[PDB]
DNA sequence: ATTATGACGCT
DNA sequence: AGCGTCATA
């Protein structure tokens, strides 16, 4: 009744750069702009592996994870940009630096949580209150929301995309109660005005475009963001939830895309998020555990309480390289040489991190995969990280893994190694 | 022979 | 701690 929480206490946005690595390359090379293009890493094996795809290329069916040779079969005029190679491996520095550009702009508007290289959650609750005070009961013009979609509208009693967008928006604004500074729908609307402003600033100052979701929590924000891409933003209101979830496959919800989501579907015999409402919280907790059960019970009603964490910097800095099929490392000299390459990239990134961010990593995590193991990682071991020195780190890493060598010969490595990983963690202020 | 990342949960 | 899950370019 009057005591039933509705999860409308916050305004949260998720901003996500459109085909990010592609835009980075297109900014640098104007010849790639407005073309079907992709970003690829390496090149020898089947033309390279695609990691990002422009919307023009996606129309031909080009996807992430596709080999470039195969992509060219779908899209013969596909243009490509290659990821930089340093010390024998892919080097993502250019994209990490572009990311900082965007995050520093978003941080001017609100506290952000860096969710990935190209997305951040924004807690707009306080900013919306402020903006609402400046507004003085004054209505919000459709003009302040030029790229906004209202999920669920238009409805009820134009055949062009942009025209539908506007019809929906008009219905929404026609129905807003603006004299009420606590209306959740109004709050979301003002949130969308601010995100329009954030997105304009990002584009003006970087050249990069993005999409965004505006809702009452991170999960709905994230879902909303993907509803209208690219270069658009979507408002998912509390009210839109029942209809949106009634046909929303469970795997679409963040955290439900893997094994848990599959078990929810299998155990409960349902397909869609909204079907979850028919189970009690205790039923859900019985199948999926106490925490997941409570989470699912609230989430299928559009309610979620995870905070936007005040964190703009990554918590770890890592370097990894796969050594697939025949290239697997089978000698001690090999393993040592590659540990050094990885350690050298890591030292470089750690030193920059210390100068920029006033912190020092204190733990080195070492991880390898051995040929045969189905798991991505076969073994993880940590040691102390007392000095930013690549020779030291690679030596320490070899020490912690050197006994994974089954070989009776000192110089041979069996089973061969198909992945090496160095990660610096546990930062302290400096 | 996707690859290179990065966060957080479990015991 | 070391392992597994889930996610993104
Ligand atoms: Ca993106
Ligand atoms: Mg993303």
């Amino acid at each position: 009744g009057p005591h039933m929480a509705t999860g409308q206490d916050r305004v949260v946005a998720l901003v996500d750069m459109d085909c990010f690595f592609v835009q980075v390359e297109q900014r640098q090379n104007p010849h790639l702009r407005n073309k079907p293009c992709a970003v690829v890493q390496y090149k020898s094996w089947k033309g390279g592996g695609i990691i990002a795809v422009s919307y023009e290329a996606r129309a031909f069916g080009v996807t992430r994870s596709m080999w470039a040779d195969d992509a060219k079969k779908l899209c013969p005029d596909l243009l490509l940009a290659q990821v930089r190679e340093s010390r024998g491996k892919a080097n993502l520095t250019k994209y990490r630096e572009a990311s900082v550009e965007v995050m520093e702009i978003m941080s001017r508007f609100a506290v952000i949580e860096r969710a990935s290289i190209d997305e951040a959650y924004v807690d707009l609750t306080s900013a919306v209150q402020e903006r609402l005070q400046k507004l003085q009961g004054q209505p919000i013009s459709a003009d302040l929301l030029p790229s906004t979609y209202i999920e669920g509208l238009p409805q009820g009693p134009t055949v062009q995309k942009e025209g539908m967008r506007k019809q929906g928006l008009f219905q929404w604004l026609d129905s807003l109660q603006i004299d009420n500074l606590t209306s959740p729908d109004l709050q979301l609307t003002v949130g969308a005005v601010i995100v329009e402003e954030m997105r304009a600033a990002i584009e003006r100052e970087t050249g990069f475009q993005c999409s965004a979701g505006i809702s009452h929590n991170k999960v709905l924000a994230k879902l909303a963001c993907g509803l209208n891409k690219p270069n658009r933003q979507t408002l998912v209101s509390h009210g839109s939830v029942p209809q949106l979830f009634s046909q929303m496959p469970i795997r679409k919800i963040r955290s439900l895309g893997g094994k848990l989501g599959a078990s929810v579907i299998e155990i409960l015999g349902i397909e869609y998020m909204g079907e979850l409402t028919q189970f009690t919280e205790s039923q859900l907790q019985s199948h999926f555990g106490e925490k997941n059960g409570s989470w699912l019970y609230a989430m299928c009603r559009g309610i979620e309480h995870d905070p936007v964490k005040p964190r703009q910097l990554p918590k770890t800095i890592g370097c990894s390289k796969n050594f697939p099929g025949k290239t697997a490392l089978a000698t001690r000299e090999q393993v040592q040489w590659w540990l050094l390459q990885l350690a050298q990239e890591l030292e470089e990134r750690l030193t920059k991190d210390r100068n920029d961010n006033d912190r020092v990593a204190t733990q080195l995590v070492v991880s390898i995969r051995v040929q045969g193991d189905k798991r991505l990682s076969s073994l993880r071991r940590c040691c102390a990280l007392t000095r930013y020195d690549a020779h030291k780190m690679s030596h320490d890493a070899f020490t912690v893994i050197k006994n994974c060598n089954t070989s009776g010969i000192q110089t041979e490595w069996s089973p061969p190694l198909t992945m090496l990983f160095l990660c610096a963690t546990k930062f302290s202020a400096s």
